């Protein structure tokens, strides 16, 4: 167990469980009531234990080696597998792994979230569920980042009281300087959960009250990229409104802008273009928002990103195209609206690959065939 985090994430009221690397079998250190119900065990039944219990017969072991490889490589992983509860009631899971990192981007914990379907869920529903659980994991961490930094302020405040007691000027003085600093951040990340969580009187009052419109986490995220990522209109408005810089990057070059286009959110990608937002910016990958309309299956974002200048033929890392990724991922649709708006098919890769190659490589017999028809 671990009464910290227990008090920072007992009102998320979703199923989640946190995990502790560092000790062996990465145990189960804080399981959520959601969590609790869902499963139908205990706490005491289920803190200090790997979360392999709820594995079983029609558990796809090759879904499972899935998660393994996450752990070890620590990365985030969305997986879709059959979980079994105390009982033994089956039921389907829709599963997040997202490790918990530091601000020198060190993984402390796993971050665990279950979604229960009665089946497993595909396509656009699939899509919704997954960008759900993604920005469940996403406010656990703030949740939790949060917590870390009230309790620095408590501590300090408490050393305060013993050093004016003790006399100690030099120490208060001292002392002082760093608080300072902890409720500067505090603020920051006050101001970056209230455009997650869409609370727009929390985001007008941090801001009346002299929060920096454009204070970013030691990743670079400010306000803006989170309002984006969300879909609210209105503190997307009210940061630009108090001077946000619409083309800020944050530690991996993602702008509002990309995570606007990823999140399918068509009202706020044409505010920030309407207010000076880069089409043809590229994130460290070289993904232009056009990349990621188009992998993410976000058809009516295409067609006014490339109104506003965007690059049909941009080029990521890998020299994929727009029009190579919509082949790739099957989405026959978005292929058709891209290769309109003059798309290359004979368009050069890494590997030399078109449209047409990487859509016979991943089965998508459709796709192809409107592709060498549409050619
Ligand atoms: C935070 C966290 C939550 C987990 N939740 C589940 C879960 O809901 N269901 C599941 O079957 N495995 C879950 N796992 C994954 C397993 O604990 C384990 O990593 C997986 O079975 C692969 O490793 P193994 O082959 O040693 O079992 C979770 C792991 C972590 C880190
Ligand atoms: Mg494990």
């Amino acid at each position: 167990g671990s009464g910290f985090l227990a008090a920072a994430l007992e009102r998320i009221e979703k199923n989640f469980v946190i995990t502790d690397p560092r000790l062996p079998d990465n145990p189960i250190i804080f399981a959520s009531d959601s969590f609790l119900q869902l499963t139908e065990y205990s706490r005491e039944e289920i803190l200090g234990r790997n979360a392999r219990f709820l594995q079983g017969p029609e558990t796809d072991r090759a879904t499972v080696r899935k998660i393994r490889d996450a752990i070890d490589n620590q990365t985030e992983v969305t997986v879709q597998l059959i979980n079994y509860t105390k009982s033994g009631k089956k039921f389907w899971n829709l599963f997040h792994l997202q490790p918990m990192r530091d601000q020198k981007g060190d993984v402390q914990y796993f971050i665990g979230v279950q979604l229960d379907g009665t089946e497993h869920v595909r396509d656009a529903a699939e899509r919704e569920a997954v960008m759900l659980i993604k920005k469940t994991a996403a406010e656990i961490d703030a949740a939790a980042k949060l917590a870390a930094l009230k309790a620095a302020i408590e501590a300090i405040i408490k050393r305060i009281e013993e050093a004016e007691k003790n006399g100690d000027e030099d120490k208060v003085k001292e002392l002082r300087e760093k608080l300072d600093k902890l409720r500067r951040a505090y603020l920051i990340l006050a101001l970056l959960i209230a455009a997650l969580k869409g609370q727009i009187e929390e985001v007008r009052r941090l801001l009346e009250q002299g929060a920096d419109a454009n204070g970013a986490d030691g990743g670079g995220t400010t306000p803006l990229h989170l309002a984006a990522t969300s879909g609210q209109l209105t503190i997307v408005e009210i940061l630009l409104r108090q001077g946000a810089d619409v083309n800020a990057a944050d530690n991996t070059g993602t702008t509002p802008l990309h995570l606007a286009a990823y999140s399918g959110h068509l009202e706020i990608v044409e505010v920030l273009l309407k207010h000076g937002a880069d089409v043809d910016a590229s994130d460290v990958f070289g993904y232009t928002p056009l990349h990621l309309a188009a992998y993410w299956g976000h058809l009516e974002i295409v067609e006014v990103l490339l109104k506003n200048g965007a690059d049909v033929n941009a080029m990521d890392s890998d020299g994929m195209t727009p029009l190579h990724l919509a082949a790739k991922w099957g989405y026959l649709e978005i292929v058709e609206v891209l290769l309109k708006h003059g798309a290359d098919v004979n368009a050069q890769d890494k590997f030399g690959k078109t449209p047409f190659d990487l859509a016979i490589d991943n089965g998508n017999e459709d796709i192809a065939e409107v592709l060498q028809k549409a050619a």
